[PDB]
């Protein structure tokens, strides 16, 4: 059991998702992708870090799904959406992330931009 926001900080350190990053040396501030989707559904690549947090909550196995790529594929589908909006709402909750600019607008890369907030005592 670790925080969703500890949890984060450790998935955009280790920089193995795109668009997840620090941007400064400092690491002070980061931007986390931000699609929007509205009806259309999620594919694979738009879910990696919701499936992430499933994963680690326990609510997808790690290895995924035993089945017939279609069928995986379609499993997982139908779950993106609740990871998605998981995930979203976790962030929401962790008060530490201040947002500092919205750039979910843009379809060739939508992210949020987040600062540490500069009042955590304990
Ligand atoms: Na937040």
């Amino acid at each position: 059991r670790v925080l969703f926001g500890d949890w984060l900080l450790g998935e955009v350190s280790s920089g193995q998702y795109e668009g997840l990053q620090w941007l400064n040396e400092a690491r002070t501030v980061f931007r986390v992708p931000w699609k929007h989707f509205g009806r259309r559904d999620l594919d694979e690549e738009d879910a990696q870090i919701f499936k992430a947090w499933a994963v680690a909550r326990g609510r997808w196995p790690p290895s995924g799904v035993n089945l017939p790529p279609p069928e995986a594929e379609a499993a997982e589908r139908r779950e993106r959406r609740g990871w998605k909006t998981n995930f979203r709402c976790a962030l929401h909750s962790t008060g530490r992330f201040i947002l500092r600019q919205d750039n979910s607008g843009d379809p060739v890369d939508p992210h949020k931009v987040y600062e540490l907030s500069r009042e955590l005592g304990s």
